[PDB]
């Protein structure tokens, strides 16, 4: 009734099992669906209506992110909780509305907080998403780096993973992460100094 | 009596969930938690717990190594890791780790490694060997359907009006399901 009722998305079934158990352990909080793929919390979402779902980005079948768009206006508060502190991850669940995007390496005694909070109408965003993307200083990592300085050269994918020493599908995963982190820093950059 | 545990664990949210979990067993009791392979030789040396539940990949010092440290030590050391990794998995029972647990398992079912650990057994998680020969459609629902439309004999147009999507989705949705179904039949 007054309970914040939760849905769990988590491939990963043992933390999905202790999230489940410490979110339920609340007095004013009931955990009253859990599930592994994003196509569980779209089916969960739209049939029991939850006021809550936390929800991981990586899943089989579908994402959260993609659970997420589907779900953008059903009134499910959706809160992102993840390992992945990624510029297109952040971006996706911005567009998606998302009410919270929360890292797996933050306290587990604050996450019914971040739910109350949410709750209560706050957008909550852990300040190290903040603290790490919000700037316009070089993204890139030396291994990065190290893979953009060939591709500048005139280099293909071929000889990239020959040069580097490394596999073919790690060299477009380096460029996927690349073109997210400068695609991010350019539309912040744009942004900024078209407010100006 | 209450077996007392220690739990190293770089992720802060599985950390602190697994502690709770833990604890709210009668014959248990997390006596610490740490978030390196050093929290674990330092505790463990320290204060002698039962059992460390020790994950792999953590900075500064790996479970692995942790557990090589520890080797002389009473402690009974569970692995608990996302990696199903043979190297990772002989590594460990070198270093004589009692347990070598997955992440993807139900939580339901770790109360019981401990116990059993206790009980001077060695548990390593069956899913293991099994996930080898988890001969399973890797193909969608979403997938599904997209194929189902190519196997009637309907071209790109026709799959993008009958599933209300992109020209460029079924595109993607047909690349992905080549990748999919090559490594499939490459590993058949
Ligand atoms: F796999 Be979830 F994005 F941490
Ligand atoms: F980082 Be632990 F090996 F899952
Ligand atoms: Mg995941
Ligand atoms: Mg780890
Ligand atoms: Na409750
Ligand atoms: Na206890």
């Amino acid at each position: 009734g007054s309970m914040i009722s939760i849905f769990i998305a988590e491939d990963q079934q043992m933390l999905l099992g202790a999230l489940g158990s410490l979110l339920n352990l609340e007095d004013d909080m009931e955990v009253v669906g859990k599930g592994t793929t994003g196509q569980d919390a779209v089916d969960f979402v739209k049939k029991r209506q939850p006021d809550v779902c936390i929800m991981d980005i990586e899943m089989p079948g579908k994402t959260g992110l993609e659970a997420a768009e589907e779900l953008k206006d059903t009134g499910c508060k959706i809160i992102i909780l993840t390992t992945f502190a990624r510029p297109g991850y952040f971006q996706r669940a911005i567009k998606a509305g998302v009410k919270g995007y929360l890292l797996k390496d933050s306290p587990s005694e604050e996450l019914a907080n971040a739910i109350r909070s949410v709750m209560n109408g706050k957008r909550i965003y852990a300040p190290e998403l903040m603290e790490d993307l919000y700037s316009e200083a070089n993204p890139l990592t030396d291994r990065e780096k190290e893979v953009l300085e060939l591709v500048a050269d005139g280099k293909n994918t071929k000889e990239i993973a020959q040069e580097l020493s490394i596999k073919s599908g790690t060299v477009r995963n380096y460029i996927s992460m690349i073109l997210e982190k400068l695609e991010v820093k350019n539309r912040i950059e744009a942004i900024t100094r078209s407010k100006e």
